[PDB]
């Protein structure tokens, strides 16, 4: 640049910073309104759910978004099923001039959509030329605005601010003649979302979900038993090509405690994680799936560093309700079912469906934190593939080089105190049978544990 | 090395010897570089015997350092 002092200042996050959320977390949802067939991230703001999906409470979207948020998940990501029926609403509007009034003007609701989107043209008492375009939703007023008689300048103006934003103008002809009034007349021609949503939607939709990474998947807090079963394959799928998928499903309100253990009892792989019990959070019930949405976003949240197996609830009740005898038999089955252990709503424990069974794939891997530990250090892993892979000689250098920075990452972990022995070393067994252009590394380590059960003795 | 060599060394032991020492230097440079985790360079005593005098023959094998195509990781908790 020229000689000079040119300040240049960066006051923007100074110290507007909080730590206080995590994780990542995969929503296939049903929407009135927001954007179709692309898989959008969402941060925890629920006011950016509420402004790109709506805020109808009808829908799945909204629903389990909020309970997503208040699962204090970093970013949401969601994608809107539809049929491929649905549609965006739309108006149209005419000239008064001419005796033969002509189309000039077009309106369409910005996303797909059935609801009452209105709009209102009248005469302006100001300027002669000028019409007042007001915009509603079920005569609920979202902008008002006026612009003189030309078509072009009118849809410009409607398009140009974005309190507009639920609508998009465009123009049919260029006529510079004084616009119909109309008054409070809806965008017509939507279709709604909740339209013949069937099974082949939510696989279209996870096909779209490979694309990205996830720390869990919930499936749309539906538990229709096919797309159980489809989920489960692909997250296997997903599993056999490195992307460590978890996977939390919730029984239908029908299955009794018995169904529902019998349902965690089929699922055994360890990325399942089956819900049975109901709740409440404002007045208003939640099914094993809906409140499925909710754990699994606590969990992502949580990340390491903590587990589930006490962790509060927001919801105000909890149903059905179990004896000690009804959760060790859930346990058991892998089941897992919040409690009313005090006035609140508490989640009994950290099990997953896996932990029917015990000894290969080990009672700590029948916790769900052990299984967030094995993705995130599988992820990370997965991630020193590109610096290491395809970058270095196989020598004993670049062998050196992977186990120290295998090291530093393992003692990265030691010093957040989540691993209480480790070690990390090269697996000379397999090294000895290993081709010349690969590597084989083994490793040893204790995941620390947390008071899930404590016992006190008294003397007095 | 052909215009360094060609038409200009006897095909006497001495030549042979300094084509041999020059190769092995190349060689040598090419494993500080560590490209190379071993080879040998001599000459082609059984093409040389039937070489014709105004010819030469000679040989090297090697081994080309690999790189990490593939990796796999155990774990144990």
């Amino acid at each position: 640049e020229i000689p000079g002092f040119y300040n240049r200042f960066k006051t923007q996050a100074e110290k507007s910073t909080n730590t206080g959320l995590k994780g990542r977390l995969a929503m296939p949802i049903r929407a009135n309104w927001g954007d179709v067939g692309k898989v959008v991230t969402i941060k925890n703001d629920l006011r950016q759910l509420k402004n790109l999906f709506g805020d109808d409470m009808n829908y799945s979207a909204f629903k389990l978004g909020k309970l997503a948020l208040l699962g204090n998940v970093k970013e949401l990501l969601l994608y809107r099923l539809v049929d491929g029926n649905q549609k965006k609403g739309t108006l149209t509007l005419k000239d008064t001039t001419e005796n033969s009034a002509k189309d000039v003007i077009k309106l369409e609701t910005k996303y797909p959509t059935a609801r009452n989107f209105n709009v209102t043209i009248k005469s302006n008492l100001v300027d002669s030329d000028k019409k007042d375009f007001i915009f509603f939703e079920n005569t609920k007023q979202l902008f008002s605005s006026s612009i003189k008689g030309t078509i072009d300048e009118i849809v410009l103006e409607i398009n140009s601010n974005l309190d507009n934003e639920y609508v998009i103008a465009t123009k049919v002809a260029d006529s510079d003649t004084i616009l119909a009034n109309v008054v409070n007349q809806a965008l017509e021609g939507g279709n709604d979302g909740c339209t013949s949503i069937t099974n082949e939607s939510y696989l279209k939709a996870l096909e779209e979900f490979e694309r990205y990474s996830f720390d869990s998947f919930v499936l749309d807090g539906v538990a229709d038993e096919a797309l159980q079963e489809t989920t489960k394959a692909w997250v296997a799928k997903n599993k056999e090509l490195g992307k460590d998928i978890l996977l939390f499903l919730g029984g239908k309100t029908e299955d009794n405690i018995k169904q529902i253990n019998d349902k965690s009892k089929s699922f055994n792989d360890e990325n399942i994680v089956n819900v049975g019990s109901s709740a409440y959070y404002e007045n208003i019930k939640y099914t094993p799936s809906e409140v499925a949405v909710y754990i699994a976003a606590l969990s992502v949240s949580k990340g390491i560093t903590g587990s589930i197996c006490n962790a509060k609830t927001i919801f105000e009740e909890v149903e059905p309700r179990l004896s000690q005898s009804e959760v060790k038999e859930c346990l058991k089955s892998g089941t897992l079912v919040l409690d009313f252990d005090d006035g609140d709503v508490i989640i009994v424990d950290d099990v997953n469906t896996f932990k029917k069974y015990v000894d290969d794939k080990n009672e700590a891997m029948g916790y769900i934190s052990n299984i967030m530990f094995i993705n995130t250090i599988n992820k990370d892993t997965s991630l020193k593939r590109k610096e290491f892979v395809g970058k270095i000689f196989n020598d004993a250098t670049g062998q050196t080089t992977v186990i120290c920075a295998l090291k530093k990452y393992f003692e990265e972990l030691m010093s957040q105190g989540i691993i209480s022995e480790f070690n990390v070393d090269i697996d000379t067994e397999l090294q000895a049978t290993a081709k010349a252009d690969e590597f084989y590394w083994k490793w040893d380590a204790v995941k620390v544990d947390v008071m899930k059960k404590i016992y006190g003795t008294g003397y007095l």
